[PDB]
């Protein structure tokens, strides 16, 4: 069924997309790099590198509605500098193509890891790392204001552009039924359950406050330069640690102020955690006062 309603403000003719090859290492080949010709109505002789999400070969009738929902969700949420933005779509005369912004330097976890000290790439200053935190906070603040709750806020779901702009991804998905499946690992072999707030983990309660918990874990990821939370800790033992009120240790190069921020994000009482608005304001002040040397 490739008869879909057309929204002309977002529509791009298929012969304006030059489809490249799958992004990342290449497992999720449903999303590919591509070149859009004349994406903007102003001078259509300009090419723009973009990312294109399409349906797999064995697409179910609901995987279709899944992608469509994600697309409509992004339309409603609107645009921000620090999220992966919708750019257009191909809905008529062929398979559904959803066109979004492209991130050349990969996810934040990869980005950070590839810039650790020992052909090096780059070394991030202290101001750089706090700046990363600020950008993600600013993105999450916008998403929160649009009543959007992220399902898995983590470094893996933050993407980095050519200009080193942090962009939040996968914020337009739906709460998968119930069965979250706590033992399922990511492609890098980590347990996403270690980013989950306790109330979301034990009572299945998801609020903006649970995202702040996740941002805390993300902050820890940033200042450990892509470090893995709770190495060697299975799901069962994580639960025990959480019930006992255990918290991750302070990263080595991390200032006490920033570690306090993490701990505040990890408050046992959800109402006592800071808001993303607070976090943006604080991180703004810290960047200004953080050394570039
Ligand atoms: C086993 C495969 C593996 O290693 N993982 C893997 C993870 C993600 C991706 C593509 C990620 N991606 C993406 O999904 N984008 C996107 C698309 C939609 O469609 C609605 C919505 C989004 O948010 C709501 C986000 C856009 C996008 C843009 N740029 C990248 N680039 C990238 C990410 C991670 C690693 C490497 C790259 N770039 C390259 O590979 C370029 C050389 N990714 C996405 C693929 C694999």
């Amino acid at each position: 069924e490739y008869e879909l309603p057309e929204d002309p403000r977002w529509e791009l003719p298929r012969d304006r997309l030059v489809l490249g090859k799958p992004l990342g290492e290449g497992c999720f080949g449903q999303v590919v790099l591509a070149e859009a010709i004349g994406l903007d109505k102003d001078k259509p002789n300009r090419v723009t590198k973009v990312a294109v999400k399409m349906l797999k070969s064995d697409a179910t009738e609901k995987d279709l509605s899944d992608l469509i929902s994600e697309m409509e969700m992004m339309k409603m949420i609107g645009k921000h500098k620090n999220i992966i933005n919708l750019l257009g779509a191909c809905t008529q005369d062929g398979p559904l193509y959803v066109i979004v912004e492209y991130a050349s330097k990969g996810n934040l976890r990869e980005y950070l890891q590839a810039r650790r000290p020992p052909n090096p790439e780059e070394q991030l200053s202290s101001k750089d790392l706090v700046s990363c935190a600020y950008q993600v906070a600013r993105g999450m603040e916008y998403l929160a204001s649009k009543k959007c709750i992220h399902r898995d806020l983590a470094a893996r779901n933050v993407l980095v552009t050519e200009d080193n702009v942090m962009k939040i991804a996968d914020f337009g998905l739906a709460r998968d039924i119930h069965h979250i499946d706590y033992y399922k690992k990511t492609t890098n072999g980590r347990l996403p359950v270690k980013w989950m707030a306790p109330e979301a983990l034990f009572d299945r309660i998801y609020t903006h406050q649970s995202d702040v918990w996740s941002f805390g874990v993300l902050l820890w990821e940033i200042f450990t330069l892509g470090g893995s939370p709770y190495p060697g800790v299975p799901v069962e033992e994580l639960f025990k640690l959480l019930k006992e009120g255990h918290r991750m240790d302070k990263p080595s190069n991390c200032t006490n102020e920033l570690y306090m921020m993490m701990r505040d994000c990890w408050h046992a009482v959800p109402s006592q955690r800071p808001t993303f608005k607070q976090l943006v304001e604080d991180l703004d002040r810290i960047v200004a006062l953080t050394s570039n040397q």
